[PDB]
């Protein structure tokens, strides 16, 4: 059996120094990197002046020297030329070119385009608003685009469809590649290459997801090496052509994580294309990708680089990016590796093309920095100081500067010197947007410098997949190519020197101002919590010692009383995963003791309450900074103990510190004197987010004046008893925080206990159910229900249209279901995908499902663990088992053999007929798949909302009339539009649903403190202006009748309401992250006087809702003549349980009364209801009788900006 985590993360490799300065410089602050490149990047004033001098000429030039015509001639409106090009490559699209003309001549030209072209004509008009407009904008407006091109073509006719073909035509075929196949591009090429260019071509294959995707761009890439390699025709290395790869494209699991995989198997691969290119004797340049793939790139380029069945040949290539703070180290490592291996490498310097998102992945992942600069001058100063060291270096490599800049290039030009010859170093440009520059360049008559062209090669489908990332560079107001283009900007301006303007900044290298570190993405408010690189060396070599050093410890779990542990029956935990790895012991707490604590607890009480919020709120900040030290440790507890792999475990802990830090703040900002304390609240937590959910929940009770009773999961008590631990250390007193491990049986005796003033819960349906009939016995000392939060499961969809990118679907769904087996409320159970794109997304999806690892979850490898019991297993296995029985399609990963010790379910997909097809949430790791024709969209939105569940819910799409149906028809609480469907990141996305999936309010999110006392604070941002139409409707209504007291009181309500609140919560760059206030449904009221239903129907209109009243209250005849629009808000009920599902209800009577009707209402099938009481005498004195913050319901939305490739903002 082997060892905890000693085959964690191995290196591919021991560590050379050369390595290991390379690691030490990831996230170095920007002010430590600048200085050296500064001296670096120094010339003297007599190059400088020259320099200005050759860069003035060329931007001259260039100053002196398509779509804009287009526009201009038949006077188009952005949105008319975007529609127009979306048209046209339509039309495109359509192969026969006769057969396209007719249609274009007599039914296309005659309007009702619409009528002849499952696929929105605008799903690319993002990339060709870029192309128009120089704006990215993440959706399409196909509402505006399909009126622009009605218009236009109702304007001006056939003509301008005809110049519109002809342009994209030209664009697609011509300029944004050179050519659509590699034998094309080499017949477009031979122009070029007589006036003294060379070429290197891009197949535009990336990021496989699957194993055919790869072996598909494996034999892309040697078909294209050998029609290279014919026409190089012995040129060589230097004057002849050769070809660039990514690595991502060869292999789908191309990532540190799967190192061992990728030394195995896509090494072999790049080693037979290297070998082809040599046999022709051409370039095979590797380009550079995400920050994150560095490293295990050099990995690869040693290998090669020292394989003797290389040798012989020099045209072996590498991209190194200036915009990375590790470029000059990796330089110093290649060269060096140059200089052992004997090969001339030859290394493309750029300066990078992933900024926006790694700006956006630092942000999300709590690094310490950024891997790259955040000010375009320091990447500027980057690369002409990495300029210098490779031009010292030209004996062993061979430099290729790689920019459209002509104040880069010029500075290079007098760096390199008077000697030259071919073979020295070159410069490169893109096809398209360079060679006005290098004209200017190239040839005797000229600088006489080469230039070798980068030359996309790819049909219209390839080219989009990435041509966004392509022009957002050129299109950015940093971007040379975009300033030379700006009449507003100088000659002087562009010829600036940035090394100067550099060094004589007031601080060096100071971060951009407008870029938040991640540690400080909320400001003043809070602190974000810190994550851990697992892509730095450093980090997995410590990493893996804390987590070994985690497993020999002796966990333990005891009933943890105000009077100190006490004696119980005892077990061992053991490792889902491996049920040999004993993880530590329980003691579980007796139903006698657990009487006991909530007496205990009931006594303390008045001390607690006593200790100012702010001091309570300390203690919060202070445990929040414990377990940020013990992170580590703390992730090797979860890892072992609930089965989570390091990547899921590091997000756990960092949203315990999350939550810790926001309900401190939110106390700061919220709580006095007057809010007082519940009293003992009894918090039982699930198993799946063993920290998280569990401190979440125990903090806010504590922060808010209660003392606790924490009953954990019974499987995952050690991680439990270690943050009460902390909670303890950090200064809550034993007396206000008690801990009793056990099985549901404790929970239940603590529900029961008379003394306990409130229950928070997190975990199934069923239980909430059984909590919620236990409470319908009780009453408070006040005669008022027992505050019950309820967060229980989901049945979440996604839904995906024909507009949607594949690649992203796959991504997000496989990450949305299948992480952490599906052992998430919010994670992913049925996948909607519109009928058109439906086989095309299953084929890739099986696929990327049969790239996933499966086994214990202490080897960085493992993509997915264990489920946490065998009764778990055995529940989700029968449900595999039933579709498998009824003839659904069932896609499953096979098992390795080592699972056998521990409790796994292979990932699987089950292709259901209906949504109707599932009855009840499947905790684990299983996919079910519907198809959908499009014009069934809003029918299957119905769908998706007649399960009763309402927690999480994703869209993919590009087109906004598709989101704004969508999102309005939709009942959930927590929505995701192009990403996944797992965040719940605190106050970013406030987590937590409706119907069966809760009662709220919202975990993370602004109400939750308030539940927690007896009179509610006004949270943060909490108000709106809007006022509910029918609640003033009913007002006026009570005027005519006489209720002068009963309308003011409405009109106040409508007042108070913060029904439409409307807001953007700070977070992450390329995301926008939207919380609302909406009515909750229908709501029941069971009133017992004609002003009591008064006030109830004021309080339930004033929050958007509608109602249904208790027939038995005999109140008919106080309604009569209602307006109509209050009157369609009103029904009555004589048969509660018929007229339903309700989401709240509000009552009025007298303590028995309360009493009886709340069992009334426990009783009633579905959801649980948050009900809200008060007698006759309370409403007459207290116009908060009931509370408008229980009326209204949450709704979060995550939206990923960045989905079109870039982040327009930055
Ligand atoms: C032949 C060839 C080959 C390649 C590439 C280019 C060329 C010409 N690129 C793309 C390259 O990284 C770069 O994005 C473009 O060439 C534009 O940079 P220029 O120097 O031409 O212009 P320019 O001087 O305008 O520099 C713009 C660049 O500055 C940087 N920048 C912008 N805002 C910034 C900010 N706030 N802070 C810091 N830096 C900022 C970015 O790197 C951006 O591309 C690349 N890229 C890649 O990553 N891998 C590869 O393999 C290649 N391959
Ligand atoms: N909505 C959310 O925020 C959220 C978050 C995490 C998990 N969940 C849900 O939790 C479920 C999985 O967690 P679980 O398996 O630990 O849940 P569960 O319902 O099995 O158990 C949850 C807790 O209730 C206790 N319990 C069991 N019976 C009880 C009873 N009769 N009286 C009082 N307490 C009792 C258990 O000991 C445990 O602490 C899933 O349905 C999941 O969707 C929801
Ligand atoms: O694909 C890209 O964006 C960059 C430019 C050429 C190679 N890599
Ligand atoms: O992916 C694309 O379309 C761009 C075009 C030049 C290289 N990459
Ligand atoms: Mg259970």
């Amino acid at each position: 059996a082997p060892a905890p985590f000693a085959d964690f993360a191995p290196p591919v490799r021991p560590q050379s120094t050369l390595r290991r300065a390379i690691t030490a410089a990831y996230r170095r602050p920007e002010t430590e990197c600048l200085p050296p490149l500064v001296e670096a990047a120094t010339q003297s004033k007599e190059i400088r002046d020259a320099a200005a001098s050759t860069a003035r000429k060329l931007i001259e030039a260039l100053r002196g020297k398509g779509v804009e015509g287009l526009v201009q001639e038949y006077s188009l409106s952005s949105q008319e030329g975007v529609a127009l090009m979306c048209l046209a490559e339509a039309l495109l699209r359509i192969p026969d070119t006769a057969t396209r003309d007719a249609l274009i001549r007599d039914k296309i030209a005659d309007g009702n385009w619409k009528s002849h072209l499952s696929r929105s004509l605008f799903v690319n008009a993002a990339t060709w608003g870029l192309v128009v407009t120089g704006k990215l904008t993440s959706t399409v407006n196909d509402r505006s685009l399909a009126a622009a091109l009605t218009r236009l073509i109702s304007r001006c006719g056939e003509p301008v469809i005809r110049r519109g073909v002809d342009m994209a035509m030209r664009m697609m075929g011509e300029q944004f590649v050179t050519g659509e196949t590699i034998r094309e591009a080499l017949k477009r090429s031979k122009e070029l290459e007589e006036k003294g260019f060379s070429y290197s071509y891009d197949m535009l294959g990336e990021a496989a997801t699957t194993a055919a995707d790869a072996e598909r761009y494996y034999r892309d890439y040697e078909s294209a090496i050998h029609a290279i390699g014919k026409a190089s025709a012995g040129r060589g290395i230097y004057e002849g052509p050769g070809i660039s790869i990514k690595l991502s494209a060869l292999h789908p699991r191309y990532s540190r994580a799967q190192a061992a995989r990728v030394m195995g198997e896509l090494l072999p691969r790049v080693k037979a294309l290297a070998l082809l290119a040599k046999n022709y004797d051409i370039g095979l340049n590797i380009d550079a990708e995400e920050a994150d793939r560095l490293e295990l790139s050099l990995d690869l380029l040693e290998v090669l680089c020292l394989d003797g069945d290389l040798s012989g040949w020099n045209g072996m290539g590498f991209v190194v990016q200036a915009y990375g703070k590790r470029c000059p180290f990796v330089l110093d490592f290649i060269i060096d590796l140059a200089r052992r291996s004997g090969r001339r490498i030859m290394v493309r310097l750029v300066k990078g093309a992933y900024w926006d998102a790694e700006i956006k992945r630092a942000q999300l992942d709590g690094l310490a920095d950024f891997p790259v600069f955040t000010r375009k001058i320091h990447t500027d100063v980057s690369y002409i100081a990495c300029a210098a060291k490779l031009l010292a270096a030209t004996d062993v490599v061979f430099p290729q500067f790689a920019t459209h800049n002509a104040q880069t290039l010029a500075a290079i030009y007098h760096m390199a010197g008077k000697d030259f010859h071919v073979g020295k170093y070159e410069f490169q440009c893109l096809h398209g947007m360079g060679e006005p520059l290098y004209e200017e360049v190239v040839g005797r008559g000229k600088l006489d410098r080469p230039c070798r062209i980068y030359a996309p090669v790819g049909t219209h489908e390839t080219l989009l997949a990435y041509l966004v990332r392509r022009l957002l560079e050129n299109g950015a107001n940093s971007s040379f190519v975009h300033r030379i283009n700006d009449p507003k900007v100088s000659i002087d301006e562009l010829i600036a020197d940035p090394v100067e303007v550099v060094r004589a900044m007031p601080v060096v290298g100071a971060k951009h101002d407008r870029i938040a570190l991640p540690a400080e993405l909320f400001g003043d408010a809070r602190t974000n919590s810190a994550g851990l690189d697992l892509s730095n060396e450093e980090t997995l070599a410590s990493l893996t010692e804390a987590l070994r050093e985690s497993a020999a410890m002796k966990w333990t779990a005891l009933p943890q009383l105000a009077t100190g542990p006490a004696a119980g029956e005892t077990r061992t935990v053991l490792n889902p995963g491996d049920h040999r790895d004993v993880v530590g012991s329980v003691t579980e707490t007796s139903e006698e003791d657990a009487r006991r604590a909530v007496r205990l607890a009931a006594d303390a009480a008045p001390d607690w309450a006593a200790v100012p919020p702010s001091e309570r709120a300390a203690c919060l900040d202070r445990a929040a900074e414990l377990m940020q030290a013990r992170m580590p440790t703390l992730l090797g507890l979860i890892i072992r103990e609930a089965g989570k792999s390091a990547l899921n475990a590091i997000a756990e802990v960092r949203e315990a510190i999350d939550f810790l830090r926001y309900y401190a703040e939110q106390t700061r900002r919220t709580l006095g004197p007057g809010h007082g304390p519940l009293g003992p609240i009894v918090c039982i937590s699930p198993w799946n987010f063993p920290l998280a959910i569990f401190t979440g929940q125990i903090a806010a009770a504590l922060v808010a004046g209660n003392p606790v009773l924490a009953k954990p999961a019974e499987e995952t008590p050690l991680i439990a008893a270690e943050g009460v631990r902390i909670l303890r250390e950090a200064g809550i007193p034993a007396s206000a925080l008690q801990l009793l491990p056990g099985d549901g049986r404790v929970g239940a005796a603590l529900v029961a206990a008379a003394e306990t003033a409130g229950v928070m819960f997190t975990g199934s349906t069923e239980v909430a159910r059984l909590i919620q009939a236990q409470l319908a016995d009780r009453l408070s000392p006040a005669g008022r229900p027992i505050p019950l939060i309820a967060e229980t499961g989901g049945q979440n969809a996604m839904i995906v249209d024909s507009s949607a990118l594949a690649e992203q679907v796959v991504g997000d769904v496989i990450t949305s279901a299948f992480d952490s087996a599906g052992q998430r409320s919010s994670a992913l159970r049925v996948l909607c995908l519109q009928e058109d794109v439906a086989d095309r997304i299953l084929t890739m999806l099986k696929g990327a499902l049969h790239e996933l690892h499966i086994g214990r979850t202490d080897r960085l490898s493992v993509d997915v663990g264990p489920v946490i019991t065998s009764e778990a297993k055995d529940n989700i296995e029968k449900h595999i088992e039933r579709m498998r029985g009824l003839g659904r399609k069932v896609e499953q990963i096979g098992l390795a053999s080592e699972t056998g010790v521990g409790t796994f379910v292979p990932p699987t997909i089950i292709e259901l007929e209906k949504l109707s097809d599932l009855q009840r949430e499947v905790f684990g790791p299983v996919l079910h798949v519907i198809r959908y024709r499009r014009d069934d969209l809003d029918r299957l939105v119905d769908d998706v909302n007649a399960t009763g569940y309402g927690l999480t819910f994703g869209l993919h799409t590009r087109l906004d009339e598709t989101i704004a149906h969508v999102t309005s028809r939709i009942k959930a609480g927590n929505l995701y539009i192009n990403r996944n469907i797992i965040g719940a990141v605190v106050g970013v996305q406030p987590f937590g649903g409706r119907g069966l999936s809760g009662t709220g309010p919202k975990a993370g999110g602004p109400l939750y403190l308030g539940r927690l006392v007896t009179t509610a604070p006004v949270p943060p941002q909490h108000s709106s202006v809007h006022t509910d139409p029918v609640l003033l409707d009913f007002a006026k209504w009570l005027d005519g009748k006489g209720a002068r007291a009963e309308a003011e009181a409405a009109r106040n309500a409508g007042s108070s309401s913060a029904l439409g609140l409307d807001l953007e919560l700070p977070g992450p760059v390329g995301e926008r992250n939207l919380y609302t206030l909406h009515a909750r449904g229908r709501i029941l009221l069971v009133p017992a006087t004609e002003s009591g239903l008064y006030h109830q129907l004021a309080a339930a209109l004033a929050t958007g809702n509608s109602v249904a009243i208790d027939a038995a209250s005999g109140l008919q005849a106080s309604l009569k003549n209602l307006p109509q629009t209050v009157g369609l808000r009103v029904s009555w009920s004589k048969d509660w349980a018929a007229d339903g599902p309700f989401a709240g209800a509000l009552v009025e009577g007298d303590a028995e009364r309360i009493r009886a009707v709340n069992k009334a209402i426990a009783a009633l099938p579905g959801p649980l209801l948050l009900v809200q009481a008060a007698s006759s005498g309370e409403i007459a004195r207290n116009p908060d009788a009931y509370c408008l913050n229980w009326l209204v319901e949450e709704v979060s939305a995550s939206i990923n900006t960045a989905a079109a490739g870039g982040n327009a903002s930055l």
